């Protein structure tokens, strides 16, 4: 069935890849930003995450929504988990200068999330206002995960989010995490834990770990083979098979924004179910780009089993799971379930129309 999925990533590519002014008015205003922040008192470390990211689209539909990440690096941390979740800490400080850039937003030894999501939305929208090049409206609609967004013009749109930098171990609960040895090696695994870990903000004063880097660093050498998609050769459908997941989904949520059952469900939940599919099938010859419609449905296969029995394993952190009932209930992915069957069964409907 690969002429259909391949019509609609050829559909996609051609807009990713079509002249747009849009990451221009966005680096003018990002590149404004930091100068501002970094002659400030608080952050006067900041910086973006990575230099020539300021194109990173998580919506892979939508090209004029745009989203960067601001690093702030935070030396000698205290970490405290909350509540045994694993995964959401409190951030407190060892204290060496004891007066860190940070100390104005302590709360005893506690680093106050909601605070520094102040100063920083009150420092961007003095500097907002401050622009003349084009137009810039920053909404502070609730959720502040997507911390600031702002809207430049009519039709492009930032989601700009501010991290923590820590470049020691990563947390404990990671230990056993990013399970790639049979397929990317003990060795790149042991490369990629000497990478810095990030934290964000949950929505308490509690922050969350943020692996987009290493996501990224996975799919841009992403084979058992060294060589991987270096050729035509040995092409592989690793990558268009997470663009379908993530298109499937946003369609999915698109389709049904009315209706609520699908808020709590981002393309998060969806790299996570497709990279525990790397882990199950890990040669590329699992992969190849003649089967893109048989791996495609492996992935709706997996995804849909997780669902159902309510269970997703942070692809980091193997204790938390993603589809625990108290984090999303089960008339949701009760509900995502019957959707997803209903395209599958279809063949896949959602894609023909845009
Ligand atoms: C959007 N959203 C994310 C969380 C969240 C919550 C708890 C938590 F521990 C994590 C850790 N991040 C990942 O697992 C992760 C995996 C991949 Br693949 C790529 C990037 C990532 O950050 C994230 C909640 N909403
Ligand atoms: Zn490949």
């Amino acid at each position: 069935g690969a002429s259909k999925l391949r019509a609609v990533l050829e559909k996609l590519k051609l807009s990713r890849d079509d002249i747009s002014t849009a990451a221009g008015m966005v680096k003018g205003v990002v590149d404004h930003l930091l100068l501002r922040l970094k002659c400030d008192s608080a952050f006067r470390g900041v910086g973006l995450l990575n230099t020539g990211s300021y194109y990173e689209h998580v919506k892979i539909s939508a090209p004029n929504e745009f989203d960067v990440m601001f690093k702030l690096e935070v030396p000698r941390i205290q970490l405290e988990e909350y509540s045994n979740t694993r995964a959401y800490y409190f951030v407190k400080f060892k204290r060496n200068p004891k007066e860190n850039p940070l100390s104005q937003f302590l709360e005893g030894e506690i680093l106050s999330a909601s605070k520094m999501l102040s100063k920083f939305r009150k420092i961007i929208k003095e500097e907002i206002n401050d622009i003349k090049d084009t137009d810039v409206i920053m909404k502070r609609k609730r959720g502040g995960s997507p911390a600031v967004t702002l809207l430049i013009s009519e039709k492009i749109s930032v989601d700009i989010t501010l991290a923590l930098e820590s470049k020691s171990s990563w947390p404990a609960s990671t230990q056993e995490g990013l399970r790639i040895q049979n397929w990317l090696s003990a060795k790149v695994r042991k490369q990629l834990r000497l990478k810095p870990f990030y934290l964000v903000p949950k929505h308490e004063e509690t922050w969350r770990l943020s692996f987009s880097h290493i996501e990224k660093e996975i799919l841009n050498n992403h084979g058992k083979s060294k060589t991987c998609c270096e050729n035509k050769e040995e092409k592989c459908c690793r990558k268009d098979c997470l663009k379908l997941m993530k298109y499937l989904l946003e369609q999915l949520k698109e389709r049904f924004k009315d209706k609520k059952h699908l808020d709590k469900f981002s393309s998060y939940h969806v790299k996570t179910a497709f990279f525990h599919v790397c882990t199950q099938n890990p040669q590329d010859s699992q992969w190849d780009r003649k089967d893109l419609g048989l791996c495609f449905d492996n992935c709706v296969t997996y995804f849909l089993q997780c669902l159902r029995t309510e269970k997703l394993e942070n692809y980091f952190i193997p204790e938390f799971n993603l589809f625990s009932s108290n984090l999303i209930d089960k008339r949701s992915k009760e509900f995502l379930t019957k959707q997803i069957e209903y395209e599958r069964n279809n063949e896949f409907p959602v894609f023909d129309e845009f």
